[PDB]
């Protein structure tokens, strides 16, 4: 099972826009099977893909359509492991 272990950015933190959330797992994730939504002030944001660039496949990137405007965001995702295994969860962060 792949649990969260950090991402960037940070489970309630607030910062400056990044260019793209990181997600680290516990173990390798599958982006063609894992899902994950974003939400900005409980409104859907457009996500124009998910990658994992690591031999390892633990960081799933998720690349937003567009960059990310100021707000509270809410991210859930569901993942699938390298294992098979399903898991999820939701964390939160806010854009100044
Ligand atoms: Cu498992
Ligand atoms: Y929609």
């Amino acid at each position: 099972h792949a649990h969260l272990k950090s991402a960037t950015p940070a489970a309630d933190s607030t910062v400056a826009a990044p260019a793209d959330l990181r997600l680290t797992f516990s173990e390798g994730v599958e982006a063609t099977f894992t899902k994950v939504s974003l939400s900005k002030d409980g409104t859907e944001v457009a996500i124009k893909g998910l990658e994992t660039p690591d031999a390892d496949k633990k960081t799933l990137v998720v690349t937003p359509a567009a960059p990310l405007a100021a707000g509270n965001y809410k991210v859930v995702w569901n993942a699938v492991s390298v294992d098979t295994h399903k898991s999820n969860g939701e964390y939160s962060f806010k854009v100044k």
